């Protein structure tokens, strides 16, 4: 082990409470999610963990989680890089629907196929979708090269657009000795975990990363983990996450 | 006029209430200062002003002002660049002293000379100073080239280390059509104002930029202002600042 990497999945959003697919909808943290971020900040501060550079998405539930960590650890001065490549999976036409609405519109067996599939995408977000203008036409995506803006993503698609950011931007920083923090989303972090651990498609779909709980990796010089991921927090919080 | 630039001086810190020289001491915003930041955010949102990139210092009173603006304008996803070159003036050995303590330690006439001088620095922050380890040895300055870390600064010194950041980093972004926001400190913003307006040393020492109040410049293609700075806010707030 040579390098320490820390990742955090943001806590609960307002739409997670409504069992509503958020995806690229820019949902706010709930009060519970903000408290989870503060808990993770305390754990990082207590462990005396310093960072040198931070990465997040363009979605405020992740950015706010990062901000809470930086505030609570007195690291507000650190460089922060945002990228759409760390965004949550794009749920396509399912964006904004709850579980019952999704099932009524698309079929229970069909929705089960999508939920359990690594590589079958949900339906596209088309120009008639209520959130099309506010997502697909939003100026924060205007710099994407033609062909990069998704209408929908399978998990395979999400991972395929996240990994290039890891390889080209994050990994060289780690190799230079920088201590990285990544505050992002379950499915984008899954892409990094899958790569670090060399996991199968099935294995990554069985991993539900705990929320607001910092995840610590120790990596060798080739960025290969030398031991299992560890969670930071109070004993009880950590024991639960280990389950 | 071709380009719009917005700058904001952070609001009141906790030490401004104690009439204590903060400088590079990383003082928090007061409650009043946080409310001023929120007021400025509302004014920017009401004016429908979009930015593409934001600059701030490594001091949390400025960073938090920026964060408040980004939150209040739904621009949390914007790129943010921090630099020590936008820090407040380094007050040297005066850091942490209030007005009476400064006068008792250094002399009333001497302090007046320093207060009214553009180019005479205050005394250096030496290794015996109570804040030496927490400022001069702080890891956020470990990347400065040897010779760049000050022990003290005149206003002339502050401006001389701020302007290179304007010339090399901010100005090319503006010329590419990017809409810049700068959230910083009175004395670092003075350096930019002095340059934009071609002001004398005396004139810049007479300018006390309002706090938390966004300042709007319209610049031609050579980045020369085409009209006087304007303040954003409610009528009454703006009228006061115009005084
Ligand atoms: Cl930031």
């Amino acid at each position: 082990a040579t390098h320490r990497l820390v990742m955090v999945r943001h806590g609960e959003s307002t739409w997670n409470q409504e069992n509503r697919f958020c995806g690229w909808f820019d949902a706010e943290l709930s009060e519970k999610g903000a408290e989870e971020a503060k808990r993770g900040a305390v754990a990082i501060k207590d462990a005396k963990m310093e960072f040198d550079i931070c990465y997040t998405s363009v979605l405020k539930r992740a950015i706010r989680t990062l901000w809470t960590i930086l505030d609570g650890t007195d690291q507000m001065w650190l460089p922060v890089v945002r990228t759409w490549r760390l965004n949550e999976r794009h749920y396509g036409g399912l964006t904004g629907l709850n579980k019952a609405e999704t099932a009524a519109k698309h079929g229970e067996e069909q929705v089960k196929i999508w939920r359990r599939s690594f590589d079958i995408p949900p339906p596209p977000m088309d120009e008639k979708h209520p959130y099309y203008t506010s997502i697909s036409k939003e100026r924060r995506y205007a710099g994407l090269k033609p062909g990069e803006l998704p209408t929908c993503e399978s998990l395979k698609d999400t991972i395929a657009r996240a990994l290039p950011f890891w390889n080209e931007e994050i990994a060289p920083q780690i190799k230079a000795g920088k201590r990285v923090l990544i505050a992002a989303h379950g499915n984008s972090l899954r892409g990094i975990v899958k790569h670090l651990e060399g996991m199968s498609d099935q294995a990554i779909m069985e991993l539900n990363l705990p929320t607001g709980i910092p995840i610590v990796y120790e990596l060798d010089q080739a960025l290969k983990p030398t031991k299992p991921m560890r969670f930071l927090g109070d004993e009880e919080t950590v024991r639960k996450a280990m389950e």
